[PDB]
């Protein structure tokens, strides 16, 4: 995660589609949604990015409607964005023990339990926190199995990003959780 300010320019598909859902948020807008293969996951837009402006307009105060409503107004060509990374969600990078284990317990993505003596206490993973991104990776709307399977086949270096459960619950309000699991970007990015 940056402590950055980045600029995107993006391009319209031949949907007149970017691929992106958008919450307003503490009178911020945030990114709620990035669709696998869009202009947006391109560009390489993340779940909780904070869009700052869109076309050299401020973000501050818009509601979620007049979010998408200036994106679908926008000269297709070329729309620019000034993004802050992921402001809401720190990355931990943690070690498997030999057992294959960070050390903690979810439910739901959502991290219920740290275990006394692993990785997880050693680096201070706290609880009441939903998993973001495993290695990178967009896990949001995979069942818990799949999130477990992907800790399994990492290497013993592991670098989970996550988000406070109240921040969380608020920015994915308002989105049936199929959506999550079928649309929401879980691919690797492109070079």
């Amino acid at each position: 995660i940056k402590q950055g300010i980045r600029e995107v320019i993006l391009c319209k598909d031949q949907d007149g589609k970017i691929g992106l859902r958008l919450k307003s948020i503490d009178n911020g807008i945030f990114v709620q949604l990035v669709q696998a293969n869009s202009p947006a996951s391109l560009v390489g837009l993340r779940f909780g990015d904070q869009v700052l402006q869109i076309n050299g307009e401020n973000c501050a105060g818009w509601s979620s409607d007049k979010a998408h409503k200036v994106l679908k107004q926008a000269f297709g060509e070329k729309i620019t964005m000034t993004i802050r990374d992921r402001p809401f969600e720190r990355t931990i990078t943690m070690h498997k023990d030999s057992t294959g284990h960070v050390g903690f317990i979810f439910k739901n993505g959502k991290i219920t339990s740290i275990v006394k003596d692993s990785s997880a206490a050693r680096n201070g993973l706290l609880t009441e926190h939903n998993i973001c991104e495993i290695n990178g990776q967009n896990v949001i709307g995979l069942k818990d199995s799949q999130i477990a399977d992907i800790l399994s086949t990492s290497g013993t270096v592991v670098t989970i990003t996550i988000m406070p459960a109240f921040i969380f619950e608020h920015i994915i309000k308002r989105m049936a959780p199929s959506i999550m699991k079928s649309l929401m970007d879980h691919t690797i990015p492109e070079v």
